[PDB]
């Protein structure tokens, strides 16, 4: 398929973005995400990790720690558990360069209200192209709350070639616009025949 190449060609420019523009757009995403009234209610705020060409949500940790529970993915053994932190105490590099909370309060991923998950590419329906399947998709099967896709409009298209069963998100936040994938169509009471 074009799955691997499409990931690559977008990722190449994705990591080419300069911190100048990037950091300013990240600020917009931060402000947008933090201004969302549902983020005010969501108690468990889990983030994936900005590493390659995602959004600088890293500096937002202090804000999160102040109000809600900052939840980060901890790899205990292939399967990922989620640990909540209320302080910048336990954050150590355990995995491939990323920091994870090895000591703290073990929370089950299904308890997470709000989670921010980035992707190489997004579309206008809420699909991704994935990264690498194996164990991380299992974590995605755990977290069935509000999955918010966080990325830049550059990595967003109208539609993507859906490979198999990549997990669609609930909300999509960019640096320019707010995308909601929970629009309703019609409502019936007793319209199912008379």
């Amino acid at each position: 398929m074009l799955k691997s190449e499409l990931r690559k060609k977008v990722l190449h420019k994705r990591i080419n973005l300069s911190e100048e523009e990037r950091r300013r757009l990240s600020e917009k995403v931060i402000s947008n995400l933090k201004s969302l009234p549902e983020f005010k209610k969501s108690k468990k705020v889990a983030l994936y990790c900005p590493i390659k060409g995602e959004v600088d949500l890293t500096p937002l940790f202090p804000e999160v720690l102040k109000e809600k529970e900052l939840i980060l993915p901890k790899v205990e053994g292939n399967e990922i558990s989620l640990y909540r932190v209320h302080s910048p105490a336990c954050l150590g590099v355990g995995a491939f360069g990323i920091m994870e909370p090895v000591e703290g309060e073990r929370v089950n991923p299904e308890d997470v209200d709000f989670i921010a998950v980035p992707g190489v590419a997004f579309d206008l329906e809420g699909y991704r192209l994935g990264f690498g399947k194996g164990y991380y998709d299992r974590l995605l099967k755990r977290v069935k709350g509000l999955k918010v896709g966080v990325a830049y409009s550059f990595q967003v298209f109208e539609r993507l070639p859906r490979d198999a069963w990549d997990i669609p998100v609930d909300v999509l936040v960019t640096e320019k616009n707010v995308r909601r994938l929970r629009d309703g169509r019609s409502l019936e009471h007793h319209h199912h025949h008379h």
